[PDB]
């Protein structure tokens, strides 16, 4: 059946109760702005902001490594107003000033197709499509991702 790319599991200690009332029908793409960040650093920041921990379901570093964030069946903390219906995929970088690496692109396509097939998702969105933000940055290759995934 449909292939799952390599997802690195990360040991988190969740501060507040996770909700599993999560029914995804959307994928939302993010950038981190700051570089150099481990998934554990993101988790620390999101906890400061009052979230249980890392708000993204997945975090893709510059070398293409895909780290798990929130459990795949839990509500995240990445796009208030669509969190109960959206996977959140963050890429390491500030794409107002950077481009995604080739390894990030490879991982973005493989991970998106995995989620789309597993959950019957066709709706791809940038953070800035659902909320007022510059995320995921001017250079984020959204139209190219949609083209490779055959989404109109
Ligand atoms: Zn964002």
């Amino acid at each position: 059946g449909s292939h799952m790319p390599k997802i690195v599991e990360v040991n988190y200690t969740w501060a507040t109760p996770l909700s599993y009332n999560f029914n995804p029908n959307m994928i939302v793409y993010h950038h981190t702005v700051d570089n150099n960040m481990t998934p554990q650093k993101i988790d620390e920041i999101h906890k400061q902001r009052g979230w249980s921990g890392i708000g993204y379901h997945f975090y893709i570093r510059k070398d293409g490594t895909i780290y798990r964030g929130r459990p795949e069946n839990a509500v995240g903390s990445h796009a208030p107003g669509v969190n109960a219906r959206a996977f959140g995929i963050a890429s390491e970088g500030n794409f107002n000033e950077e481009y995604v690496t080739p390894q990030q692109m490879t991982s973005l396509i493989a991970l998106s197709r995995y989620l789309m097939n597993k959950y019957n998702i066709t709706d791809l969105k940038r953070h800035k499509d659902v909320r007022q933000t510059e995320c995921p940055g001017n250079n984020f290759p959204f139209e190219e991702i949609k083209a490779k995934l055959n989404v109109k």
